[PDB]
C-alpha cells in the first residue's frame, strides 16, 4: 500500500515557489472547473494573476469565493465525516486579517455564538491567516473549542475528560486556575503570529450544555456540551496552509452504577440538534436546495506544545 500521511507538520521557511505554483495552478483549475464550460477567460486571467503574485510576493491570496469553495471541498474530501453529505451547508468566517490573540478570541466567540444558535446548531468554519514562513503560525492549542478538563486524582484516578489530562496540566502551567470538577470547561489557548499562547476563559453564557434527564439519575448531575467543534486541524488548499481553522457540526449520536434514553431524551427535548432521521432529511433537503493526493484537505497536526519554541516561559 501507498497511503499518504494524514498529518501536515510545521515549517520554518516559505513554501518554495517551484512547489507552490503547480499546486496553486491545479486548485485554480479545480475551482474554475466548477462551471464545466463557463469562464475560460476568467480562468486564464486568474492563473496569470496568481502566478505573478506568487513570483512577486512568494505567495498568494485566495478570493473570498475560492476560500469558501476550498473549505466545502475539503469537507467533502473528509472520508470519515458523515456530515459531508450535506456539504453546501457551511458558514465561513473570514478571519485572515486577524493579527492578535485577543482578536482570535473575539472571532472564536462569534463562531460559538452563531454555531450554537440556542441549540439549533449551524455548521461553521472560521479561517485565520495562512502560514507564511512557518514562524508566525496562528494555532489553537485546544483539540476542541468546547471540552472538559481532565484531572488525575492523588489516587491515580481520572476526574473529568480522561483524554485531556495533558492539555489540562498545560493550562495550569500557563496560569489557568484549576477548579476540580468533572465538568470544567477548558480555557481557549490561543497562539497568534507565532508567539507564545495566551489563555482565554470562555464566557460561560456561550457554552450550551445538555443537562441529562426514572428521575434520580438527574441527581447524578450528568451533563454534556451541545457544540462539537474541532479546533486543531490544518486546511490545505492550492499549496497554501491554514494551521488555524476551527469548524463545527452537530453530534451524530466507567462507574456506570445502559440505555442511551437519557441522552436521546435530553438532547431532543432540550431542542439541541443531532443527526437523527429528521435532521438528516431536513439537512440533506437544504443541501440539495442549495443547488439553484486529495486537495483541498483537512490535515491533522502535531500537538503544538511539542514543537513550540517558548519566547519567555
Ligand atoms: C453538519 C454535521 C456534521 C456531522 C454530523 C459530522 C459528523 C462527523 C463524524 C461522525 C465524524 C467521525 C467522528 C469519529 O468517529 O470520531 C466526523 C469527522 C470529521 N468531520 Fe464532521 N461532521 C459534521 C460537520 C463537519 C464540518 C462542518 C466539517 C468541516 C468543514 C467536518 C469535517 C470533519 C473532519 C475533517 C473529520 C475528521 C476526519 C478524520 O478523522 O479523518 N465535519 N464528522
Ligand atoms: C467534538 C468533536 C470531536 C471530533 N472527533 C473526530 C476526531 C476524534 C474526535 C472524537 O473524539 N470523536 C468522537 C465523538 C464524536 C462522535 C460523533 C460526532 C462528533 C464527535 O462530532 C459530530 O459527530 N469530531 C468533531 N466533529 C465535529 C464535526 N465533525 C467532527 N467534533
Ligand atoms: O453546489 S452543489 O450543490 O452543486
Amino acid at each position: 500500500m501507498n497511503p499518504k500521511s494524514l498529518t501536515r507538520g510545521p515549517r520554518d521557511k516559505p513554501t518554495p515557489l517551484e512547489e507552490l505554483l503547480p499546486h496553486a495552478i491545479e486548485f485554480i483549475n479545480q475551482y474554475y472547473g466548477s462551471f464545466k464550460e463557463a469562464k475560460i477567460e476568467e480562468h486564464l486571467a486568474r492563473l496569470e494573476a496568481v502566478t505573478k503574485e506568487i513570483e512577486t510576493t512568494g505567495t498568494y491570496q485566495l478570493t473570498l469565493d475560492e476560500l469558501i469553495f476550498a473549505t466545502k471541498m475539503a469537507w467533502r474530501n473528509a472520508p470519515r465525516c458523515i456530515g459531508r453529505i450535506q456539504w453546501s451547508n457551511l458558514q465561513v468566517f473570514d478571519a485572515r486579517n486577524c493579527s492578535t490573540a485577543q482578536e482570535m478570541f473575539q472571532h472564536i466567540c462569534r463562531h460559538i455564538l452563531y454555531a450554537t444558535n440556542n441549540g439549533n446548531i449551524r455548521s461553521a468554519i472560521t479561517v485565520f491567516p495562512q502560514r507564511s514562513d512557518g514562524k508566525h503560525d496562528f494555532r489553537l492549542w485546544n483539540s476542541q473549542l468546547i471540552r472538559y478538563a481532565g484531572y488525575q486524582m492523588p489516587d491515580g484516578t481520572i476526574r473529568g475528560d480522561a483524554a485531556t489530562l495533558e492539555f489540562t496540566q498545560l493550562c495550569i502551567d500557563l496560569g489557568w486556575k484549576p477548579r476540580y470538577g468533572r465538568f470544567d470547561v477548558l480555557p481557549l489557548v490561543l497562539q497568534a503570529d507565532g508567539q507564545d499562547p495566551e489563555v482565554f476563559e470562555i464566557p460561560p453564557d456561550l457554552v450550551l450544555e445538555v443537562t441529562m434527564e426514572y428521575e434520580w439519575f438527574q441527581e447524578l448531575g450528568l451533563k454534556w456540551y451541545a457544540l462539537p467543534a474541532v479546533a486543531n486541524m490544518l486546511l490545505e488548499v492550492g499549496g497554501l496552509e491554514f494551521p488555524a481553522c476551527p469548524f463545527n457540526g452537530w453530534y451524530m449520536g466507567n462507574i456506570l452504577e445502559e440505555i442511551n434514553v437519557a441522552v436521546l431524551h435530553s438532547f431532543q427535548k432540550q431542542n439541541v440538534t443531532i443527526m437523527d432521521h429528521h435532521t438528516a432529511s431536513e439537512s440533506f433537503m437544504k443541501h440539495m436546495q442549495n443547488e439553484y493526493v486529495l486537495s483541498p484537505f483537512y490535515y491533522y497536526q502535531i500537538e503544538p506544545w511539542k514543537t513550540h519554541i517558548w519566547q519567555n516561559e
